[PDB]
């Protein structure tokens, strides 16, 4: 007596059907569990494709959860990431070859193309083609900083409203989207927690979790300190007031303006040198500039000094050290380096 | 007053000067830490290059690692790995471009180019191109299972016996070196581990470690089992008795040789296939061919019905279900499968 087999479940979008996908060979890049691919839907739709790597640890369940977090996203805040369009799953015989254009076995999610830039090569190339890309008027470092800022901020405070926090944010998780008016959209949610039960928090956790280490506070890797309960339903909302885990991503956003404010703090090299004197300075902006910022003569720093120093100001206010000092992204929107000009005499 | 500062220090390696490599653009694979890149160097050797990802925590602190575990390899298992050129750490003003072929800013490893194709790749394409690539003059699926597995497991045994764990064996991790005679050398030694005091372990640790989940046992992630006091000079040589980190490259190297000696389980899918049927009939090769080859009536498994069920028997010991039942590789390396046939070879001998 052998075991009858039996079909195969696979998780499908509604409009979204293998054969109206055709995979462009040779990966954007590859993250921690997965691989992203350019691909044509429907004939003339580009979109981007990222599937789970064969050769990583759980790299399936991870996808899973980056999953989940899209779909949370595209129900609660829309525009701030690229547009998710749902996902594909294949089977065994059912899967073809990427360098021959099909999908191959396993799960794909899929989004819209959003802009073939990042911030991070869009920066490192100039802050005028960034400015191009971005369509922002004012082609300077105070202006690609105040526009895209306020951007980041504003997308991060609408993350963070509906549970989610991106816990990878920099410049290239950041698309400049010619299609909308060149306004930057989030990506790669592949880190991202849920931290309201929604029914269930997803990817939140006590203690270290993946970060990118340019970009998270070198002391402070974790959403939940390593002591902290495990989240449930019922303790939640506390553990948000108490453990303030949106100001993971308050910090990475100080550290994307920096780049944007301070060329020479463009490259990997550049921000690290900045971040070890802050650090050594005790995390305090006053003090950098009083004490560090003579050692940076390569550098120009006025898109921070403008206005009263309100870009330092602002930095500093994303940069504490102290988690219950540091400012929500949403308060950090407020700020009066985003103050419109006064008497301008149009 | 201000602060002097001071000069930078770069690590370096006698004869080696970033001026004299060019870089290739296109990463030849991204792995977990790291990207790898073809490589000229001085004009006319070809090289392959790897940094560390800027993006990962502690790819820095990994690549270190893999720097150590080559020079440990380079000075002790000379021939088992992709030969070892050293490393060249650049600057942020000296730092390059990979567009303009030059190394970036930051600490690189560089090793021989010993060959376009991985296992892998060559065994996917068919025991005929694989056999070539390794001058493997029986080209038949026993016939490179043979003369892989012995080179496989003897490199595994030296490195084993200077405190190696590969711990990413694999058909990928494995390059047929057409300028030595088409023999298997591994390659990537970013998960290995440093299992004795020698001076210090490296990359040793409790728990689940990284682990490819094609090449590893589902419930057997680590090198040293969650319970178990933490490696140090004292502790280590009694863990690997009782631990047996090795057999980790154990059961992948089983792996390695189902995948070599049956075309049926050379994809992932094919080879997840078996394995899940080898689990469900508790990890017994017998109860596997008795309940379930005939399951598989696509595949040939001849190779492993050879000589009495010889591979299979290998199979069985290298990929038993516990550690303390588990073929060493040393000990795998004197199994049947590997002698010589009666008379082999009688027709032309002198
Ligand atoms: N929606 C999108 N539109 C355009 N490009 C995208 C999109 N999503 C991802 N990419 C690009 O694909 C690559 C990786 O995307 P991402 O979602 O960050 O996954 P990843 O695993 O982190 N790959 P990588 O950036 O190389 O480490 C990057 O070059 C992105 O710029
Ligand atoms: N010494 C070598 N000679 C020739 N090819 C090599 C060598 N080392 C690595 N490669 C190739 O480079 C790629 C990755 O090398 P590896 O050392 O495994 O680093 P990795 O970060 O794990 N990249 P990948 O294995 O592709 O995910 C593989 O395609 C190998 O074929
Ligand atoms: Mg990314
Ligand atoms: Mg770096
Ligand atoms: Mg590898």
């Amino acid at each position: 007596l052998k075991a009858r087999g039996g079909p195969k479940t696979l998780r499908r979008t509604p409009g979204v059907e293998p054969k109206d996908i055709r995979v462009l060979p040779g990966p954007l890049g590859s993250g921690n569990f997965g691989t992203v691919f350019r691909g044509v839907f429907k004939g003339d739709q580009d979109v981007v494709l990222k599937n789970a790597k064969a050769d990583v640890m759980a790299a399936e369940e991870l996808l899973e959860c980056e999953m989940d977090v899209n779909y949370h996203v595209h129900a609660n805040a829309k525009g701030t990431c690229a547009r998710f369009m749902g996902c594909i799953e294949l089977g065994a015989k059912d899967g073809g070859e990427i360098y021959n254009g099909t999908l191959t076995e396993g799960l794909w999610l899929m989004w819209a193309n959003e802009g073939e830039n990042t911030v991070e090569a869009l920066m490192r190339r100039g802050t005028a083609p960034l400015a191009t890309a971005m369509a922002c008027a004012d082609a300077t470092e105070l202006g690609v900083t105040k526009k895209a800022m306020r951007e980041l901020l504003g997308s991060l405070a609408r993350l963070h409203e509906c549970g989610v926090v991106h816990r990878d944010v920099k410049p290239a998780n950041l698309i400049a989207a010619e299609k909308d008016g060149g306004v930057l959209k989030l990506i790669d949610l592949g880190a991202a927690a849920l931290c309201l039960p929604l029914p269930e928090t997803l990817n939140y956790y006590p203690g270290d979790g993946p970060a990118d280490p340019r970009y998270a506070k070198a002391d402070e890797l974790y959403l939940l300190p390593p002591g902290s309960p495990r989240p449930t339903k019922d303790n939640a909302a506390k553990l948000w007031e108490a453990h303030k885990p949106d100001r993971f991503d308050s910090w990475s956003a100080g550290c994307v303006m920096l780049q944007l404010a301070v060329v020479g703090l463009r490259t990997d090299a550049g921000l690290e040198r900045f971040l070890a004197d802050y650090k050594a300075v005790g995390y305090d902006v006053n003090a950098f500039r009083g004490e560090k910022s003579g050692e940076y003569g390569t550098m120009d720093f006025a898109a921070l000094d403008a206005n009263g120093g309100a870009g330092w100001d602002l930095c500093q206010r994303l940069m504490e050290a102290e988690r219950d000092a540091r400012a929500s992204c949403e308060a950090a929107l407020s700020h009066a380096f985003f103050d419109a000009a006064a008497l301008e005499h149009h």
